[PDB]
Protein backbone atom coordinates (compact mmCIF):
# COMPACT_ATOMS: atom_id res chain seq x y z
CA UNK A 1 0.00 0.00 0.00
CA UNK A 2 2.49 2.60 -1.23
CA UNK A 3 2.34 6.37 -0.24
CA UNK A 4 1.98 7.72 -3.17
CA UNK A 5 0.39 11.23 -4.77
CA UNK A 6 -3.33 10.93 -4.61
CA UNK A 7 -3.42 12.77 -8.21
CA UNK A 8 -2.53 8.94 -9.35
CA UNK A 9 -4.57 7.44 -7.21
CA UNK A 10 -7.89 5.62 -8.02
CA UNK A 11 -11.24 8.21 -8.02
CA UNK A 12 -12.53 7.98 -4.66
CA UNK A 13 -16.29 9.21 -5.60
CA UNK A 14 -15.95 6.39 -8.71
CA UNK A 15 -15.13 3.45 -5.96
CA UNK A 16 -18.67 4.65 -4.43
CA UNK A 17 -20.68 5.84 -7.34
CA UNK A 18 -23.56 3.70 -6.86
CA UNK A 19 -23.51 3.84 -3.19
CA UNK A 20 -23.65 7.45 -2.62
CA UNK A 21 -21.66 10.96 -3.22
CA UNK A 22 -18.37 11.76 -2.12
CA UNK A 23 -18.03 15.40 -1.22
CA UNK A 24 -15.89 17.98 0.23
CA UNK A 25 -15.76 21.12 1.83
CA UNK A 26 -13.82 23.90 0.18
CA UNK A 27 -12.75 27.64 0.32
CA UNK A 28 -12.59 29.59 -2.49
CA UNK A 29 -8.69 30.36 -2.24
CA UNK A 30 -8.43 26.84 -2.67
CA UNK A 31 -9.95 26.74 -6.09
CA UNK A 32 -6.64 29.13 -7.03
CA UNK A 33 -4.17 26.47 -5.66
CA UNK A 34 -3.46 23.52 -8.39
CA UNK A 35 -3.15 20.92 -5.80
CA UNK A 36 -6.77 21.35 -4.77
CA UNK A 37 -8.41 22.22 -7.85
CA UNK A 38 -6.57 18.38 -8.78
CA UNK A 39 -8.08 16.82 -5.86
CA UNK A 40 -11.72 17.82 -6.34
CA UNK A 41 -11.83 16.74 -9.70
CA UNK A 42 -9.93 13.74 -9.63
CA UNK A 43 -12.08 12.20 -6.53
CA UNK A 44 -15.19 14.47 -5.29
CA UNK A 45 -18.75 14.83 -6.98
CA UNK A 46 -20.68 16.63 -4.07
CA UNK A 47 -19.02 20.21 -2.76
CA UNK A 48 -20.16 22.54 0.11
CA UNK A 49 -18.38 25.67 1.32
CA UNK A 50 -16.73 25.51 4.36
CA UNK A 51 -17.47 29.29 5.48
CA UNK A 52 -18.88 31.51 3.21
CA UNK A 53 -22.37 30.33 2.13
CA UNK A 54 -23.40 30.60 6.28
CA UNK A 55 -25.43 33.69 7.55
CA UNK A 56 -22.71 36.15 8.27
CA UNK A 57 -20.78 35.53 4.99
CA UNK A 58 -24.31 36.34 3.09
CA UNK A 59 -25.90 39.14 4.70
CA UNK A 60 -23.15 40.85 7.34
CA UNK A 61 -25.80 43.61 7.22
CA UNK A 62 -29.19 43.91 6.54
CA UNK A 63 -29.67 44.56 3.17
CA UNK A 64 -25.61 43.28 1.88
CA UNK A 65 -25.97 40.71 0.21
CA UNK A 66 -22.50 38.82 -0.51
CA UNK A 67 -22.73 35.90 -2.78
CA UNK A 68 -19.61 36.76 -4.72
CA UNK A 69 -17.77 33.73 -2.81
CA UNK A 70 -20.37 31.99 -3.11
CA UNK A 71 -20.59 31.90 -6.54
CA UNK A 72 -16.63 30.94 -7.36
CA UNK A 73 -18.02 27.69 -5.48
CA UNK A 74 -21.11 27.17 -7.49
CA UNK A 75 -19.35 28.32 -10.44
CA UNK A 76 -16.72 25.23 -10.20
CA UNK A 77 -19.66 22.59 -9.27
CA UNK A 78 -21.03 23.60 -12.56
CA UNK A 79 -17.98 23.48 -14.48
CA UNK A 80 -17.31 19.96 -13.13
CA UNK A 81 -20.56 18.04 -12.70
CA UNK A 82 -20.67 18.06 -8.67
CA UNK A 83 -23.50 18.14 -6.92
CA UNK A 84 -23.67 21.09 -4.44
CA UNK A 85 -24.61 20.90 -0.21
CA UNK A 86 -25.70 24.96 0.44
CA UNK A 87 -24.45 25.40 4.48
CA UNK A 88 -26.47 26.80 6.17
CA UNK A 89 -29.36 29.37 6.14
CA UNK A 90 -29.58 29.21 10.11
CA UNK A 91 -27.29 28.46 12.55
CA UNK A 92 -26.18 30.34 15.84
CA UNK A 93 -22.77 31.09 15.29
CA UNK A 94 -20.93 32.84 12.31
CA UNK A 95 -24.48 34.32 12.36
CA UNK A 96 -24.88 38.26 12.19
CA UNK A 97 -25.91 40.04 15.10
CA UNK A 98 -28.35 42.68 13.20
CA UNK A 99 -30.61 39.98 13.27
CA UNK A 100 -31.57 39.76 16.86
CA UNK A 101 -31.83 43.73 17.87
CA UNK A 102 -34.93 45.70 17.91
CA UNK A 103 -36.28 48.98 16.60
CA UNK A 104 -34.74 50.62 19.00
CA UNK A 105 -31.23 48.66 18.65
CA UNK A 106 -31.35 46.72 21.69
CA UNK A 107 -31.14 42.95 22.22
CA UNK A 108 -34.50 41.21 21.34
CA UNK A 109 -33.69 38.93 24.45
CA UNK A 110 -33.59 41.71 26.83
CA UNK A 111 -36.95 42.42 25.96
CA UNK A 112 -39.46 41.94 28.84
CA UNK A 113 -42.84 43.48 27.98
CA UNK A 114 -44.97 40.49 26.38
CA UNK A 115 -46.13 42.75 23.57
CA UNK A 116 -42.80 43.92 22.97
CA UNK A 117 -41.44 40.70 22.39
CA UNK A 118 -43.97 39.28 20.31
CA UNK A 119 -43.59 42.03 17.94
CA UNK A 120 -39.48 40.97 18.12
CA UNK A 121 -40.35 37.44 17.40
CA UNK A 122 -42.09 38.26 14.29
CA UNK A 123 -39.74 40.91 13.22
CA UNK A 124 -36.77 38.39 13.71
CA UNK A 125 -39.37 36.03 11.64
CA UNK A 126 -39.25 38.11 8.93
CA UNK A 127 -35.97 39.12 8.60
CA UNK A 128 -35.67 34.79 8.43
CA UNK A 129 -37.45 34.80 5.71
CA UNK A 130 -36.33 37.47 3.42
CA UNK A 131 -32.64 36.02 4.33
CA UNK A 132 -33.81 32.94 3.12
CA UNK A 133 -35.85 34.05 0.53
CA UNK A 134 -33.05 35.85 -1.26
CA UNK A 135 -30.25 32.59 -0.96
CA UNK A 136 -32.94 30.36 -2.35
CA UNK A 137 -34.07 32.19 -5.65
CA UNK A 138 -30.69 33.08 -6.27
CA UNK A 139 -29.69 29.40 -5.75
CA UNK A 140 -32.38 26.75 -6.00
CA UNK A 141 -31.63 25.74 -9.77
CA UNK A 142 -28.12 25.15 -8.63
CA UNK A 143 -28.16 23.87 -5.37
CA UNK A 144 -29.96 20.64 -4.47
CA UNK A 145 -29.41 19.76 -0.79
CA UNK A 146 -29.82 22.20 1.60
CA UNK A 147 -29.07 22.66 5.41
CA UNK A 148 -32.03 24.55 6.08
CA UNK A 149 -30.92 24.59 9.67
CA UNK A 150 -27.73 23.95 11.85
CA UNK A 151 -27.52 22.62 15.56
CA UNK A 152 -30.77 23.89 16.62
CA UNK A 153 -30.90 20.88 19.37
CA UNK A 154 -28.75 21.01 22.33
CA UNK A 155 -26.90 18.28 23.88
CA UNK A 156 -28.92 18.17 26.69
CA UNK A 157 -31.87 16.64 24.72
CA UNK A 158 -33.75 20.02 24.35
CA UNK A 159 -33.82 22.30 22.11
CA UNK A 160 -30.90 24.98 21.57
CA UNK A 161 -31.48 28.10 23.75
CA UNK A 162 -29.52 30.50 21.24
CA UNK A 163 -31.04 33.92 20.43
CA UNK A 164 -33.45 32.12 17.94
CA UNK A 165 -35.44 30.09 20.04
CA UNK A 166 -35.33 32.75 22.81
CA UNK A 167 -36.86 35.21 20.63
CA UNK A 168 -39.00 33.21 18.21
CA UNK A 169 -39.52 29.61 19.96
CA UNK A 170 -39.98 26.76 18.16
CA UNK A 171 -40.98 28.91 14.93
CA UNK A 172 -38.11 29.80 13.72
CA UNK A 173 -37.20 26.54 12.52
CA UNK A 174 -40.88 25.62 11.17
CA UNK A 175 -40.46 29.17 9.07
CA UNK A 176 -37.24 28.11 7.34
CA UNK A 177 -38.38 24.88 5.94
CA UNK A 178 -41.41 26.43 5.04
CA UNK A 179 -39.60 29.72 3.31
CA UNK A 180 -37.01 27.41 1.87
CA UNK A 181 -39.00 25.21 0.32
CA UNK A 182 -41.80 27.58 -0.56
CA UNK A 183 -38.94 29.84 -2.68
CA UNK A 184 -36.87 27.03 -4.02
CA UNK A 185 -39.82 24.82 -4.98
CA UNK A 186 -40.28 20.94 -4.58
CA UNK A 187 -36.66 20.37 -6.31
CA UNK A 188 -34.73 21.00 -3.73
CA UNK A 189 -33.89 18.95 -0.51
CA UNK A 190 -34.26 20.08 2.74
CA UNK A 191 -32.17 19.04 5.48
CA UNK A 192 -31.64 19.97 9.87
CA UNK A 193 -27.50 19.11 10.18
CA UNK A 194 -26.23 18.65 14.18
CA UNK A 195 -23.01 16.56 15.29
CA UNK A 196 -23.41 14.04 17.88
CA UNK A 197 -26.50 12.77 15.77
CA UNK A 198 -25.37 9.21 17.43
CA UNK A 199 -25.58 10.51 21.38
CA UNK A 200 -28.67 10.16 23.78
CA UNK A 201 -30.38 12.16 24.83
CA UNK A 202 -29.77 14.51 21.74
CA UNK A 203 -29.98 11.86 19.11
CA UNK A 204 -33.81 11.21 20.64
CA UNK A 205 -35.05 14.89 20.96
CA UNK A 206 -33.81 15.70 17.56
CA UNK A 207 -35.77 12.32 16.45
CA UNK A 208 -39.18 13.31 18.37
CA UNK A 209 -38.39 17.06 17.02
CA UNK A 210 -38.53 16.09 12.87
CA UNK A 211 -41.17 13.42 13.87
CA UNK A 212 -43.51 16.40 15.11
CA UNK A 213 -42.46 18.50 12.57
CA UNK A 214 -43.50 16.32 9.47
CA UNK A 215 -46.59 15.23 11.39
CA UNK A 216 -47.18 19.13 11.50
CA UNK A 217 -46.59 19.72 7.32
CA UNK A 218 -43.19 20.85 8.17
CA UNK A 219 -40.66 20.15 4.93
CA UNK A 220 -38.12 17.88 6.12
CA UNK A 221 -36.27 15.74 3.40
CA UNK A 222 -33.40 14.74 5.52
CA UNK A 223 -30.99 14.51 8.25
CA UNK A 224 -27.20 15.84 7.95
CA UNK A 225 -24.80 14.12 10.29
CA UNK A 226 -21.45 15.99 10.74
CA UNK A 227 -20.20 12.89 11.82
CA UNK A 228 -16.73 14.96 13.62
CA UNK A 229 -15.82 11.82 14.66
CA UNK A 230 -12.42 10.30 16.54
CA UNK A 231 -11.33 6.32 15.95
CA UNK A 232 -12.75 4.59 19.13
CA UNK A 233 -16.03 7.15 19.19
CA UNK A 234 -19.27 6.74 18.83
CA UNK A 235 -19.31 3.03 17.58
CA UNK A 236 -20.18 1.74 14.33
CA UNK A 237 -23.31 0.07 16.26
CA UNK A 238 -24.01 3.50 17.35
CA UNK A 239 -23.81 4.96 13.70
CA UNK A 240 -25.57 2.31 12.54
CA UNK A 241 -28.61 3.03 14.89
CA UNK A 242 -28.90 6.16 14.07
CA UNK A 243 -28.95 6.04 10.90
CA UNK A 244 -31.72 3.63 11.14
CA UNK A 245 -33.93 5.00 13.04
CA UNK A 246 -33.77 8.55 10.85
CA UNK A 247 -34.29 6.45 7.84
CA UNK A 248 -37.61 4.71 9.83
CA UNK A 249 -38.84 8.12 9.80
CA UNK A 250 -38.56 8.46 5.95
CA UNK A 251 -35.53 10.36 6.18
CA UNK A 252 -32.83 10.47 3.84
CA UNK A 253 -29.59 10.92 5.36
CA UNK A 254 -26.04 12.21 4.54
CA UNK A 255 -22.72 12.60 6.19
CA UNK A 256 -22.21 15.98 6.05
CA UNK A 257 -18.86 17.07 7.83
CA UNK A 258 -17.10 13.53 7.99
CA UNK A 259 -13.26 14.25 9.51
CA UNK A 260 -11.96 11.15 11.72
CA UNK A 261 -9.69 12.90 14.62
CA UNK A 262 -6.41 11.93 16.18
CA UNK A 263 -7.76 12.81 19.69
CA UNK A 264 -10.21 12.41 21.99
CA UNK A 265 -11.91 15.10 24.13
CA UNK A 266 -11.03 17.71 24.55
CA UNK A 267 -8.18 16.98 22.55
CA UNK A 268 -4.25 16.86 23.55
CA UNK A 269 -2.68 17.30 20.15
CA UNK A 270 0.78 16.82 18.74
CA UNK A 271 2.22 20.00 18.30
CA UNK A 272 3.32 18.85 14.57
CA UNK A 273 1.91 16.58 11.89
CA UNK A 274 5.39 14.59 11.65
CA UNK A 275 4.76 13.68 15.57
CA UNK A 276 1.84 12.11 15.17
CA UNK A 277 3.30 8.17 15.56
CA UNK A 278 2.44 6.25 12.33
CA UNK A 279 0.74 3.81 14.53
CA UNK A 280 -2.38 6.31 15.07
CA UNK A 281 -2.46 6.57 11.39
CA UNK A 282 -2.96 2.28 11.48
CA UNK A 283 -5.97 2.89 13.69
CA UNK A 284 -7.48 5.74 12.07
CA UNK A 285 -7.20 3.28 8.62
CA UNK A 286 -8.99 0.30 10.59
CA UNK A 287 -11.48 2.95 12.26
CA UNK A 288 -12.58 4.33 8.55
CA UNK A 289 -12.69 0.66 6.54
CA UNK A 290 -15.64 -0.24 9.23
CA UNK A 291 -17.58 3.19 9.25
CA UNK A 292 -17.05 2.81 5.43
CA UNK A 293 -18.07 -0.84 5.30
CA UNK A 294 -20.96 0.18 7.56
CA UNK A 295 -22.20 3.47 5.46
CA UNK A 296 -22.18 0.66 2.15
CA UNK A 297 -23.79 -1.60 3.93
CA UNK A 298 -26.66 1.16 4.43
CA UNK A 299 -26.30 2.55 1.27
CA UNK A 300 -29.96 2.34 0.57
CA UNK A 301 -30.24 5.19 3.77
CA UNK A 302 -27.39 7.35 2.66
CA UNK A 303 -27.10 9.79 -0.32
CA UNK A 304 -23.92 11.25 0.20
CA UNK A 305 -20.65 11.69 2.24
CA UNK A 306 -18.72 14.59 2.84
CA UNK A 307 -15.53 14.89 4.19
CA UNK A 308 -14.96 18.54 6.12
CA UNK A 309 -12.04 19.22 4.19
CA UNK A 310 -9.82 17.62 1.23
CA UNK A 311 -6.26 17.05 3.04
CA UNK A 312 -4.47 16.96 6.07
CA UNK A 313 -2.49 20.17 5.24
CA UNK A 314 -6.07 21.82 5.77
CA UNK A 315 -8.62 21.13 8.83
CA UNK A 316 -10.81 23.29 11.55
CA UNK A 317 -9.53 20.58 14.02
CA UNK A 318 -6.32 22.35 14.35
CA UNK A 319 -8.46 25.10 15.79
CA UNK A 320 -9.10 22.45 18.12
CA UNK A 321 -5.48 21.44 18.52
CA UNK A 322 -4.92 22.18 21.81
CA UNK A 323 -1.19 21.34 23.05
CA UNK A 324 -0.19 20.45 26.49
CA UNK A 325 2.85 20.85 28.18
CA UNK A 326 4.73 19.46 31.75
CA UNK A 327 6.48 21.27 33.63
CA UNK A 328 9.68 20.00 31.73
CA UNK A 329 8.23 21.39 27.82
CA UNK A 330 7.57 18.11 26.92
CA UNK A 331 4.50 17.69 24.98
CA UNK A 332 1.89 15.41 27.05
CA UNK A 333 -0.76 14.16 24.82
CA UNK A 334 -2.02 11.26 27.16
CA UNK A 335 -5.28 12.62 28.79
CA UNK A 336 -4.94 11.50 32.67
CA UNK A 337 -1.53 12.98 32.92
CA UNK A 338 0.28 16.13 34.34
CA UNK A 339 0.36 19.12 32.63
CA UNK A 340 1.57 23.10 33.21
CA UNK A 341 0.30 25.19 30.18
CA UNK A 342 -1.84 24.45 26.76
CA UNK A 343 -1.17 26.07 23.70
CA UNK A 344 -5.00 26.30 22.67
CA UNK A 345 -5.08 25.51 18.41
CA UNK A 346 -1.79 25.33 18.02
CA UNK A 347 -1.47 21.74 17.40
CA UNK A 348 -1.81 19.88 14.11
CA UNK A 349 -4.68 17.09 13.62
CA UNK A 350 -4.94 14.15 10.57
CA UNK A 351 -8.49 13.78 9.72
CA UNK A 352 -8.87 12.66 6.19
CA UNK A 353 -7.51 9.93 3.86
CA UNK A 354 -5.12 12.48 1.69
CA UNK A 355 -2.06 13.66 3.83
CA UNK A 356 -0.70 17.09 3.93
CA UNK A 357 1.58 16.36 1.31
CA UNK A 358 -1.23 15.23 -1.25
CA UNK A 359 -0.34 11.70 -0.86
CA UNK A 360 -2.38 8.65 0.41
CA UNK A 361 -2.72 7.42 3.61
CA UNK A 362 -3.13 4.14 5.60
CA UNK A 363 -6.89 5.21 5.35
CA UNK A 364 -7.12 5.57 1.47
CA UNK A 365 -6.53 2.51 0.68
CA UNK A 366 -8.31 0.85 3.61
CA UNK A 367 -11.84 2.54 2.11
CA UNK A 368 -10.66 2.20 -1.79
CA UNK A 369 -10.41 -1.40 -1.72
CA UNK A 370 -13.03 -4.26 -1.72
CA UNK A 371 -12.17 -5.75 1.55
O1 LIG B 1 -12.44 33.12 13.35
C1 LIG B 1 -13.39 32.48 12.51
C2 LIG B 1 -13.23 30.96 12.64
O2 LIG B 1 -13.59 30.56 13.95
C3 LIG B 1 -14.13 30.23 11.61
O3 LIG B 1 -13.87 28.87 11.65
C4 LIG B 1 -14.85 28.02 11.02
C5 LIG B 1 -15.88 27.60 12.06
O4 LIG B 1 -16.85 26.71 11.47
C6 LIG B 1 -16.26 25.49 10.99
O5 LIG B 1 -17.27 24.71 10.45
C7 LIG B 1 -18.27 24.27 11.39
C8 LIG B 1 -17.71 23.13 12.26
O6 LIG B 1 -18.74 22.66 13.16
C9 LIG B 1 -19.89 22.16 12.46
O7 LIG B 1 -20.79 21.70 13.40
C10 LIG B 1 -20.53 23.28 11.63
O8 LIG B 1 -21.67 22.78 10.95
C11 LIG B 1 -19.49 23.79 10.63
O9 LIG B 1 -20.02 24.85 9.85
C12 LIG B 1 -15.22 25.78 9.91
O10 LIG B 1 -14.58 24.56 9.53
C13 LIG B 1 -14.17 26.77 10.41
O11 LIG B 1 -13.34 27.13 9.32
O12 LIG B 1 -13.85 30.70 10.28
C14 LIG B 1 -14.09 32.12 10.13
C15 LIG B 1 -13.17 32.92 11.06
O13 LIG B 1 -13.43 34.31 10.92
O1 LIG C 1 -19.36 24.38 17.81
C1 LIG C 1 -19.52 22.98 17.61
C2 LIG C 1 -18.60 22.21 18.55
O2 LIG C 1 -18.95 22.48 19.90
C3 LIG C 1 -18.72 20.70 18.28
O3 LIG C 1 -17.81 20.01 19.07
C4 LIG C 1 -18.29 18.80 19.67
C5 LIG C 1 -18.75 19.07 21.11
O4 LIG C 1 -19.19 17.85 21.73
C6 LIG C 1 -18.15 16.86 21.82
O5 LIG C 1 -18.66 15.75 22.45
C7 LIG C 1 -17.66 16.49 20.41
O6 LIG C 1 -16.60 15.54 20.51
C8 LIG C 1 -17.18 17.74 19.67
O7 LIG C 1 -16.82 17.41 18.34
O8 LIG C 1 -18.44 20.40 16.91
C9 LIG C 1 -19.31 21.10 15.98
C10 LIG C 1 -19.17 22.62 16.17
O9 LIG C 1 -20.04 23.30 15.28
CL1 LIG D 1 -10.66 25.63 8.68
CL1 LIG E 1 3.25 12.41 4.51
NA1 LIG F 1 5.49 16.77 7.44
NA1 LIG G 1 -10.98 25.95 6.65
NA1 LIG H 1 -12.04 -1.66 3.29
ZN1 LIG I 1 4.06 12.06 2.70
Amino acid sequence: KPHISALNAPQLDQRYKNEFTIGAAVEPYQLQNEKDVQMLKRHFNSIVAENVMKPISIQPEEGKFNFEQADRIVKFAKANGMDIRFHTLVWHSQVPQWFFLDKEGKPMVNETDPVKREQNKQLLLKRLETHIKTIVERYKDDIKYWDVVNEVVGDDGKLRNSPWYQIAGIDYIKVAFQAARKYGGDNIKLYMNDYNTEVEPKRTALYNLVKQLKEEGVPIDGIGHQSHIQIGAPSEAEIEKTINMFAALGLDNQITELDVSMYGWPPRAYPTYDAIPKQKFLDQAARYDRLFKLYEKLSDKISNVTFWGIADNHTWLDSRADVYYDANGNVVVDPNAPYAKVEKGKGKDAPFVFGPDYKVKPAYWAIIDHK
